[PDB]
């Protein structure tokens, strides 16, 4: 995975 894609992921969460 990416840190770009992850971030984004863990803000919305």
């Amino acid at each position: 995975f990416l840190p770009k894609i992850l971030r984004k992921i863990v803000r919305a969460l």
